[PDB]
């Protein structure tokens, strides 16, 4: 049983060896040299949040191990705002539940050293041109321009949020495909060791600057540099067009003025903030629907190239190292490829759609909008609520970081959670006129335990 792989990313070098300890023969095709090849060069990848989830597609792999070792673990929050130095605010209810931070190149070698380890020929400087379904043939383009024809049985489409398998893929079938572009970009930054420790950024969390409609988010690295992301719109809105927003944002020196208001305890770490903010581009956020996974059993997409999501759960990785798991699974059970891909598809694919609308959730938390009291006592009775019955009322939040409940799972019981607290404090002032013992039966009424 043979398969061709493109984009030794994390998904597809992932699949990679777990199709190869299953005993498929496996080729895999990245566009990129291989990172592995030592040079002078100086990384500037993401540090990437991995959670449980993703913990766990790694262990059935048998690299937790290796990638733990290259990791940062965060033990919780830091949530830099005006007024005091931030506090830990630690992750769930005890120490096994951490955020861990993964270089991304680190990882990606790590991955492609255990793909080849377990029998996978990767092929790198070779970029997916086209595909021809009828013949099962597709055309890669080497650095020159050479185009290559290589016969494949079976197209694992791993090639990222711009995947040119899914563009194959359109022109044999419709992909019932749907693009929500949000008003939101992105600019990656970077932190030096030398400025991390002089400002007494601690390694071992998370941290976070709020700003409302925009805002900063950090994590570590080995050698104590972070990365910083800031979400900020694109363009001012129609009503408030003096709103920050990354147009007005012209160079460097505009850049640098922005954080020295907004972010004044982040803008001495930024060293390179004005060249970085120039010479990197701004990134934009969408989430990407599509109807179908794959054509008949000759191509199936996953990761990125299936589901293109915001980046405001830490999840997307971590989604794309669960997807490997089930088609390596559906893979070696099916009665044909095409079985293995429809199985596969209807498993992940609610997953898929519930992670992409949690994502974006948590991207509506970034407000400037208040809570609403109704709001706020909602989450005072939940509070309550799962200290009484935390083996049933779970935060969503930790259903989604810190277990491995099914995303469509984790995003139904907060369902259920939710209209219980909302017609729980329906009309009612303050948390004295709730009668909590008969709000406590109503949940184990409601939630079986996990
Ligand atoms: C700013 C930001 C922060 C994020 N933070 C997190 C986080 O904390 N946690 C988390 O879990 N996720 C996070 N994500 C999401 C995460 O980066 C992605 O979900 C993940 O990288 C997708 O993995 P993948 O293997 O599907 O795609 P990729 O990692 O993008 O791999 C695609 C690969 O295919 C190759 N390729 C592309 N086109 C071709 C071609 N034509 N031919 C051959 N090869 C090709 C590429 O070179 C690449 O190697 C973040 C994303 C962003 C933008």
């Amino acid at each position: 049983r043979q398969v061709t792989i493109i984009g030794a990313g994390l998904a597809g070098t992932l699949v990679a060896r777990l199709l190869a300890r299953n005993g498929w023969q496996v080729n895999l095709f990245e566009r990129r040299p291989d990172p592995r090849i030592e040079t002078g060069a100086r990384g500037r990848s993401i540090n990437l949040a991995l959670a449980e989830r993703g913990a766990h597609a790694l262990r059935l792999a048998g690299l937790e191990r290796e990638v733990l070792a290259e990791a940062v673990m965060m033990r919780g929050r830091m949530v830099h705002v005006p007024g005091t130095p931030p506090n830990l605010q630690p992750y769930g209810r005890d120490d096994s539940e951490v955020i861990w931070s993964i270089n991304r190149d680190r990882l990606n070698r790590i991955l492609l050293d255990g793909a080849e380890a377990a029998g996978a020929s990767i092929h790198f400087n070779l970029g997916l041109d086209s595909v021809d379904f009828a013949r099962q043939r597709l055309t890669l383009s080497n650095v020159s321009g050479e185009r290559l024809e290589k016969r494949f049985h079976l197209l694992i489409g791993a090639d990222g949020c711009n995947s040119a398998v899914r563009q194959a893929m359109a022109s044999v079938v419709d992909l019932g495909e749907h693009l929500e572009t949000q008003p939101h970009g992105y600019k990656e930054l970077q932190i030096t060791p030398e400025a991390s420790a002089q400002f007494n950024l601690e390694p071992n969390a998370l941290h976070i600057w709020p700003h409302g409609d925009y805002m900063c988010i950090a994590l570590p690295n080995l050698d104590r540099s972070f990365t910083v992301t800031l979400f900020l719109h694109h363009q001012s809105p129609a009503a408030q067009p003096a709103s920050p927003s990354f147009a007005q944002l012209v160079d460097g020196h505009a850049a640098r003025r922005f954080f020295q208001r907004q972010f004044p305890d982040l803008s001495p770490m930024l060293d390179s903030l004005e060249q970085d903010f120039e010479h990197h581009p701004t990134g934009k956020l969408a989430t990407l629907r599509l109807t179908t996974w794959h054509v008949g059993g000759q191509a199936v997409l996953l990761g990125d190239a299936a589901h293109p999501m915001v980046p405001f759960h830490g999840q997307g990785m971590n989604c794309a190292l669960e997807d490997a798991v089930a088609l390596a699974e559906h893979l070696q059970s099916a009665a044909d490829n095409a079985s293995a891909l429809a199985a596969f598809t209807a498993q992940r694919q609610p997953d898929a759609l519930a992670i992409q609308a949690m994502a974006l959730e948590n991207y509506v938390e970034m407000s400037s909008k208040v809570a609403s009291p109704t709001y706020l006592l909602e989450r005072e009775l939940g509070q309550i609520m799962a200290q009484r019955q935390p083996t049933r009322f779970i935060p969503r939040y930790s259903m989604v970081t810190f277990s491995r409940l099914p995303y469509a799972q984790a995003m139904a019981r907060g369902q259920i959670q939710e209209q219980l607290l909302k017609f729980a404090v329906a009309n009612h002032s303050d948390l004295t006129s709730i009668n909590l013992d008969a709000v406590e039966h109503e949940v184990t009424r409601c939630l079986p335990p996990l």
